[PDB]
């Protein structure tokens, strides 16, 4: 039959793609085409339109069968090429070696990272929940599409697809579909090595719906109708197991040898001859199957047809919603959004800047409808909810709404971080944040990088930022987590001073389109400064006291801008002139001109940094540097920053030392370099 | 009774210690003391011998609840009195706001970040189980002892926790007995906001055997019933769940608020006069208590003497084994151990530094029997296993023997970091290691942190370390991630050059009683150095081509050392001298004395350091610095290090720009600073 031979043409593409590369991974292609083949065609989609608000959304976590996913792409006609599978896994093409959101068309999400494509797809389904809940009207079905969700045994043993797999189950997400490729092989050989447990009956314990499908090698019949009593089944996620044989087909079919290497050349002959093909043909692409696959993207495009006029019939109806929603799909903010950030001045008093966000969010939510996030269980400790809201929560709990905005992780860092790069991948111009204490943002790295690499506008309002925290002691103190994520390309780290600073802060964080942010914020008060402006900290560095005759330029960050502050006046005392400098976000200042960035960190004077945690990445904008190379301490936080000697009079002593240390030394700012 | 008035001022002492605090933790504390009681009453331990290797373990993984802890440590006499339970939570105290092995006699773990001290208990006994295997004869039960763990509903929400009871369930480790605090309650208020699965269903699924004791307030019966029921089940791990009132006792008893604050002044006074207690006093330890606890202190005691007496039997009955665990349990290593690490020349192969690091697995495995170790599904990547080697598995699996050296983690990065974390905490000299893929270390951060906080000597095997592992691409290709662990405090992380500094990455790791490793290993073929040697490896930086006149000094690691020595060919050619400094630890080097680190990195001489991953750092030893600052890309490896000019006319057109640019300026080692 037709479906017989698209089965058979995206085994062999996925197969040839890889033996072109001589690289990557046949196994779970092999096994999958039944499926990916079932799947799409329940899928609407338009390959046109890859932004379609409406369209199924497809996410293949177990990321290392992509051969597989660009296989379907190419055959349903996205901008993807025969031509560009030929060059799989090869330098600059549009086929690497794991999806990326950025450089192929149709991936939803960036995969390879094993357990993030699931959480990504909680996310997704999360985001068309509370989309729907906020648009759809009696009518006016605007959202109302699924997520389907392929993975495997290595994604099923990470611990994050348990964190988003206990929540999804808890959200009642029905509109999200998983599938299982039970083939029990992965990398170090049989899963009845390390993986033994009864999954089925776990997908249970999280309240899912299971469907078993015995024949997934074959029995596509069977994989359509698991779609379909999926979707009868509105109040729980769907995990359907798909018995597969890794590699089927393959002479070495059912072993680990096939999940990560090529096949050999008379495996792929005899492949081709079983199946009808030319084993002397390589990336053949039957006319019958592109038939076919096309009369369903004309069906899927007369969908979306349809769907557009249901949208200029709602925004008659609805005319203030359907201006909301078309700004949204236009990627803009409200016109002066801005306008309900809090500012601050010096006679206001000091307030710790978790405190300060909370009263960020409180004023922007209600402006900007696209904002949503939460907590990983510290809401009461990270201020992350605005009095007045209602939580997301499916209404037959009684506990929130899918219209909510405010989000109940529990203790689910990773999850968290996952779950708000699938939310911010639904579109819509969400702006979504999820808050815990900095120290535990670290949890969750497998998922904030996958923020930067995918270029999604994810914020985490990560507080309790340093040994300020006080009494908890070094397990919960920061040290080295600044160093980690500005040391990771396209992470904004605001770590903001005062009230201004935190309201530039938010600023970015909200209209970032392509850069995650990083707010490390404290649990102590700091006061407002003289010379901060939401204006002079959206350049991420700037010139807070400018000193003309300054013999040490002193830049800070956060909580230590004070500190410099403070240290200026005991170095006043000792005859020192000193400048400070505000250094909100490193990332944000680098982008700046490199005049605005030499009129901030000039030539011809000595520059101390201070920053209570690691010295790491400080010597691009400093001569010295006063840091915390050490981990904490459990005491009262004043103590702790007396013991290691973050006071006015440890900061002047090394500032002191610093103008001796360059006496008849010709200084150039730190920005210059050799190359 | 007794044990009445002893579960009184356990409470009583757990709530006077955050009272006097003003700071901490009192709710599950109140409602943990009945089971602590039950559980420390059949526990063997000796509070005046620590480490003694037949003792029981506990493991408090809801660490926030350690005035509990603390609390009967002080009762059973260990090395921590009243006077320190006054000091939580205070500066210098030994009664920290979460319990630190470092600091605390009786914490066997570090404890705090939620999830991590349950699978330190998987670890413990998983290393009891190898032990015993190893040790115990007929008449000699030499090892036989439990682990006993703690843990609330924050600890069963991180995927750390679902790893590694996956992963223990696949064990059948029978001497792991954990008890579930449920009691419905976390910082956001009820579990079912966010945490409504059956968690009992998940862990039959897992193959844990369960009890339940749904009166856990007062029924001190059922909970040592449990126990003994959890003991006749030697297959599989058990959890208990324990269904308890936060803050029982309380007028605030059975809310969010008793979590994590002090409980209010008249709270308290009803608590003691309800219980017998004198509202009046603080800290308050009836005799009649001690006594009853000091009866079991002397039995243990007892117990402890009749293991040594058996321990005596032993060694004569079994002369080669007895001397050997003798030699472990004084901490040593076998008599010139180090002897047996492979010796490279440059006339032999270039050979990648994951295959360098399996042949030294080959040959010390056999000649250190303490050394156990494992991959996270990355077996036949990271070259982790020695060949002949026995997996460590329950018998009746028929894959392998608790006798045996290799663990099956499965696709459980952080779940191995913590679990080698336990598997250092139980002693005995165990020098166990964990491999994945550099990029996925980031995965496991959480415990990796606390390898260096805890000051275990755990090793990252940790392969694929850069761009050179090519065409999987950038979601697999490392940047920050060094930098992240040189950032954190006691981390040595080895980025070995060739087959002599492999050697001495390993004897580091090994010879470690202190420090964890990281071992950053390449997929690519790497050539034998000239000048390069165990021995000065050792140093963690030398000079691998001394240049007397040198223009420059290039400092490199791993893979970038072999450029840097190429590129000084360049270099020559355009009458420009350049000294090599190979830089495999930086921790290692740091700790050298001021006159060898200059020896190395002297006074007079720019210094430029190569190294494709993130610059962060590298001031340290280097005035300028060529790195990666960038995500990856897919392709093949020496491609993508043509395509960002790391290459040897690369780093010599970056090495001229510097010896340029400090033309006429006087240059002082990087190693010299102000202060
Ligand atoms: C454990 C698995 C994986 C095991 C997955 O087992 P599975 O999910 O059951 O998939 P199959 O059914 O196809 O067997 S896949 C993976 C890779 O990195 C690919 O993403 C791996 O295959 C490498 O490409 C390969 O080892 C390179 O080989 P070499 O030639 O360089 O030696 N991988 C590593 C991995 C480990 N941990 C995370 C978080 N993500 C990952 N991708
Ligand atoms: C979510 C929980 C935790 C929630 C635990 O719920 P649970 O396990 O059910 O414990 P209970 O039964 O006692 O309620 S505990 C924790 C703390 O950091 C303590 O370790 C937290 O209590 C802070 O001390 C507190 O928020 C500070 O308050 P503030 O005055 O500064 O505002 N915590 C944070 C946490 C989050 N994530 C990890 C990995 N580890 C953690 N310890
Ligand atoms: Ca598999
Ligand atoms: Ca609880």
């Amino acid at each position: 039959s037709v479906d017989q031979k698209a089965i058979s043409t995206i085994r062999l593409l996925a197969v040839d793609a890889v033996a072109a590369a001589n690289s990557g991974h046949p196994g779970a292609p092999l096994g999958l085409a039944p499926a990916a083949h079932a799947v799409f065609k329940k899928m609407r989609f338009n390959p046109k339109d890859t932004k379609w608000i409406n369209r199924d959304r497809f996410v293949l976590s177990n990321g290392h069968a992509c051969a597989l996913l660009y296989s379907m792409l190419v055959l349903y006609g996205y901008d993807l090429t025969v031509e560009d599978l030929k060059k799989f896994r090869q330098l600059g093409s549009k086929t690497p070696g794991h999806p990326e959101n950025t450089d192929v068309p149709g991936a939803e999400v960036t995969t390879g990272p094993l357990g993030q494509g699931i959480c990504n797809g909680v996310g997704i389904a999360l985001a068309q929940a509370q989309f729907a809940a906020t648009y759809n009207k009696p009518d006016f079905p605007i959202s109302d599409s699924y997520t389907y969700v392929f993975l495997g045994d290595g994604c099923l043993m990470e611990g994050v697809s348990s964190e988003a797999s206990s929540l999804a189950g808890h959200l009642q997400l029905g509109n999200l579909i998983a599938f299982w490729d039970d083939n029990k092989i992965s990398i170090d050989g049989s899963t009845e090595v390390a993986f033994t447990e009864d999954v089925i009956a776990r997908y249970k314990s999280y309240g899912w719906h299971i469907v078993e499908v015995s024949d997934a090698d074959t029995d596509i019949t069977a994989i359509a109708a698991a779609i379909d009593e999926a979707k009868k089944v509105t109040n729980k996620p769907t995990l359907v197991r798909l018995t597969t044989t890794i590699g089927f087909g393959s002479l070495a079919q059912g072993t680990h040898g096939v999940h990560g290497a090529p096949l050999k050349a008379d495996d792929i002959k005899q492949l081709k001859t079983k199946w009808g093909f030319n084993p002397e043909e390589s990336f053949a692409v039957p006319a019958e199957v592109t038939a076919s696959y096309n009369e369903h993207v004309a069906e899927n495009q007369k969908i979306q047809q349809q769907w557009n006029e249901l949208f200029a019939a709602y925004k008659q109806k609805y005319p203030e919603l359907g201006a909301e929603l078309q700004r949204r799909l236009d990627g803009k903010l409200p016109e002066n959004w801005d306008k309900a950030l809090p500012v601050y001045t010096p006679a206001d008093a000091a307030v710790a800047t978790r405190k300060l966000s909370e009263i960020v969010l409180s004023k922007i939510i209600p402006e900007v409808p696209e904002i949503i996030g939460g907590s990983a269980d510290l809401t009461p400790s990270n201020l992350t909810k605005a009095k007045g809201t209602v939580d997301f929560q499916p209404a037959a709990t009684g506990l929130g709404d899918y219209s909510g905005r405010y989000i109940r992780y529990g203790v689910r860092e990773h999850a968290m971080g996952a779950i708000m790069n699938g939310i911010a991948a639904f579109g819509a111009n969400y702006k979504n944040y999820g808050g815990t204490f900095l120290n535990f943002v670290s949890y969750a790295a497998g998922a904030v990088r996958l923020s930067a690499l995918s270029e999604f506008p994810i914020t985490w309002v990560a507080t309790h930022d340093s040994i300020g925290l006080g009494e908890d002691g070094p397990t919960h103190q920061p040290i080295e987590t600044l160093a980690h994520f500005r040391a990771t390309p396209n992470i904004s780290v605001w770590r903001p001073a005062d009230g201004n600073e935190t309201s530039a802060a938010y600023k970015s964080a909200i209209e970032s389109t392509h850069t995650p942010h990083i707010l490390a914020l404290t649990r102590q008060n700091l006061p407002q400064l003289e010379g901060s402006s939401i204006e002079k900290a959206s350049k991420g560095g700037y010139t807070l006291v400018q000193q003309d005759k300054a013999d040490i330029i002193i830049v800070a960050t956060g909580s230590e801008v004070s500190l410099a502050v403070d240290a200026l006046k005991v170095l006043e005392g000792q005859g020192i002139k000193a400048g400070v400098v505000s250094l909100p976000d490193q990332l944000t200042f680098d982008k700046q001109s490199e005049e605005y960035k030499l009129s901030v960190l000039p030539d011809g004077v000595p520059i101390l940094s201070v920053e209570v945690m690691s010295t790491f990445g400080w010597s691009k904008y400093s001569h010295q540097q006063f840091g915390l190379n050490r981990f904490g301490a459990s005491g009262k936080a004043p103590e702790i920053f007396k013991l290691f000697e973050f006071t006015p009079e440890g900061v002047a002593e090394r500032a002191a030392k610093t103008v001796a240390f360059y006496k008849g030394k010709d200084v150039v700012s730190p920005l210059r370099s050799a190359f």
